[PDB]
């Protein structure tokens, strides 16, 4: 069902159910899962010491599904999109915690429970079929994580006791940045689904 240019409220709705609805995937539409959502790998630099490197492996995320699109600004002289989100997101995967100036990596389990707020922006434009019908195309967007609440975090026990037995923010800022980027991997996904829901659709279909 379309909405009313302009209506901000309409399209937070139209776009959380459409990611809802397809939030499991759809092929042919080049729709992706992304609930759950799987990352094959994703590397993290500590912000307080290049030299620690973070390395994410099989990370599955649930959550996306039900994320709420609290805030949604189509202007139309730029033709431009913000819009902000949050997600509780339930996170895991295979972690390597790599101390390359030490020449020493530790690995085992992660796993992260947290609510992220983020915005993307993107602009786009109107291009047409090959029957000459308008489409609306969105470009190439950017992620902003704007906070990740007070996330718990675990690391399986074989880790968690081999990097006690080591040293027997840098944390804040790390645990920080790692969320961040996994958060914005989530949202290049969540984006490449909008952007392919304006493929399907003439831009039409989208407002009345
Ligand atoms: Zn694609
Ligand atoms: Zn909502
Ligand atoms: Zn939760
Ligand atoms: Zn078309």
């Amino acid at each position: 069902k379309p909405c009313k240019l302009g209506d901000m409220q309409c399209l937070s709705s139209a776009t959380e159910q459409f990611l809802e609805k397809t939030s499991k995937g759809i092929p042919q539409y080049d729709i992706w899962p992304i609930d759950p959502l799987v990352v094959t790998s994703l590397d993290v630099i500590a912000p307080s010491d290049a030299g620690i490197v973070i390395r994410f492996k099989n990370l599955n995320i649930t959550g996306l599904k039900n994320q709420q699109i609290s805030d949604f600004q189509m202007d139309t002289k730029a033709k431009t999109v913000l819009l902000k989100t949050k997600a509780d997101l339930h996170i895991v995967g295979d972690i390597v915690i790599e101390l390359t100036e030490q020449s020493k990596s530790f690995t085992g389990l992660y796993t992260a429970d947290t609510n992220v707020i983020g915005a993307v922006r993107y602009g786009y434009n109107l291009k047409n079929d090959d029957n000459g019908v308008q489409h609306f195309e969105v470009q190439p967007e950017t992620f902003t994580c704007e906070s990740i609440g007070e996330p718990k975090i675990t690391l399986s026990s074989d880790l968690s006791s081999a990097l006690e037995k080591d040293s027997g923010e840098p944390l804040k800022t790390l645990r920080q940045a790692a969320i961040c980027k996994i958060a914005e991997a989530c949202y290049i996904s969540v984006v490449h689904n909008i952007r392919a829901s304006a493929k399907i659709l003439p831009a039409s279909s989208f407002f009345e």
